[PDB]
């Protein structure tokens, strides 16, 4: 559960809503859709 990411985490392609790294462009676009169209999921503001 605590953070532990060896290596692997700073992707060039990182969501601009939630924060989402991604090590592949299309990874990230194909992810965003549910940030699209139906209503944002994950942290906004209190
Ligand atoms: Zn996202």
């Amino acid at each position: 559960g605590s953070s532990g990411s060896s290596g692997t985490g700073e992707k060039p392609y990182k969501c601009d809503v939630c924060h989402k790294s991604f090590r592949y462009g299309s990874s990230l676009t194909v992810h965003q859709r549910i940030h699209t169209g139906e209503k944002p999921s994950g942290p906004s503001s209190g």
